[PDB]
């Protein structure tokens, strides 16, 4: 051991990167804080008690632009996975699955009642 002999290690608290931990912080809390709060308790339930409503007469022209809304109100919230919910409802509503149509809405009803 003349020339290399000995290191410290190699890249020492490099190469290495720190991007992990996904989705998930306090994004409720976060709307809560800007304030559009407000608005998730306002149109947002009326439109998803709507949407049971409209499921129930199986008025899938309400269900599609209650869904197509709900996906643009919380794409503006920034809620991704909420969005995802509204646009596998859509599909589901062009499938025509009734079942899969009101799963999601619950899914949706279930979703907002945890975030509300």
């Amino acid at each position: 051991m003349q020339e290399a002999v000995l290191q410290l290690i190699e890249v020492q608290l490099a190469q290495e990167e720190v991007t992990e931990s996904p989705l998930g912080g306090d994004e409720n809390a976060q709307l809560h804080a800007s304030g559009y709060y407000a608005l998730f308790v306002d149109t947002v339930p009326d439109d998803v008690k709507r949407l049971y409503t409209e499921a129930a007469t199986s008025d899938f022209a309400a269900l599609a632009q209650t869904a197509h809304r709900l996906k643009g109100v919380f794409a503006m919230l920034n809620l991704v996975p909420g969005k995802q919910l509204c646009e596998t409802l859509e599909h589901l509503i062009r499938e025509k699955d009734v079942p899969g149509i009101e799963k999601y809405i619950s899914d949706i009803d279930s979703y907002v009642k945890s975030l509300l």
